[PDB]
DNA sequence: GAAGGGGGGCTATAAAAGGGGGTGGGGGCGCGTTCGTCCTCACTCTCTTCCGCATCGCTGATCGAGAATCCCGGTGCCGAGGCCGCTCAATTGGTCGT
């Protein structure tokens, strides 16, 4: 996380109870959406430092994150990717990945090239899952992500 | 007109002077064959925009068929026209007691 970033007390308050200790807790952190909650979710990625997948409900909210990546962590537009249908970002090449629940929770065919992306990410560990707007993710077939990705934590 | 004869100029030679034109020298330029270029165009060959199917949030609408009514069988009641049993009440009378 560069200097840049502020921390404000509930933040740090929601960041603390999910690192009470040197091994990250797994569990849902309610923000309001002016309250920065996509600093909370990088500054996650940022304590983990281990290879992270970020989830978004629309290509808007991808857009979004990676611009806040960029914003407030040290990582380069190239080690972040975007992994979806409508842009490309060659996933395989960089660690950090974004996408939607529409893309990896798809149930109809998919096309040989994001088959590929898709068997990467589903052979490769996550360290850290971020799920957005997780009221979604209790439908039939955003939850269903959750059995394909292999994540060590989820939050 | 036929033709020959005479006078004068040309021709050369030297020399100087100062000046203009006659000449060929180098020259600029336009013209023009030659050529490819930059270029339009009309063929058309790739990046791109975008239509398609399933899913979400939340609700309504259709749906079959278990079930609110409708309906089968019992109660009884009182409806109905039998009828009898029997009583009472209406009638007569006399009797006679209170």
């Amino acid at each position: 996380l560069k200097p840049t970033a502020v921390l404000r007390p509930y933040q740090e308050k929601s960041l603390r109870k999910m690192f009470g200790n040197g091994r990250a807790r797994s569990g849902v952190i309610v923000l309001p959406c002016g309250a920065g909650k996509s600093l909370v979710g990088v500054t996650a990625a940022c304590t983990v430092r281990k290879r992270c997948l970020v989830l978004g409900n629309s290509a808007v909210s991808v857009e979004q994150w990676k611009a806040q990546f960029k914003m407030w962590s040290t990582i380069d537009d190239s080690q972040i990717c975007r992994f979806t249908s409508d842009a490309k970002d060659k996933p395989i090449g960089c660690s950090v990945a974004i996408s939607t629940y529409s893309m990896l929770g798809h149930t109809t065919k998919r096309s040989w090239e994001a088959e590929r992306v898709m068997e990467w990410l589903k052979t490769q560990e996550w360290g850290l899952m971020i799920l957005d707007e997780v009221h979604t993710i209790p439908a039939k077939m955003f939850r269903r992500v959750l059995t394909i990705v292999q994540a060590h934590c989820k939050l």
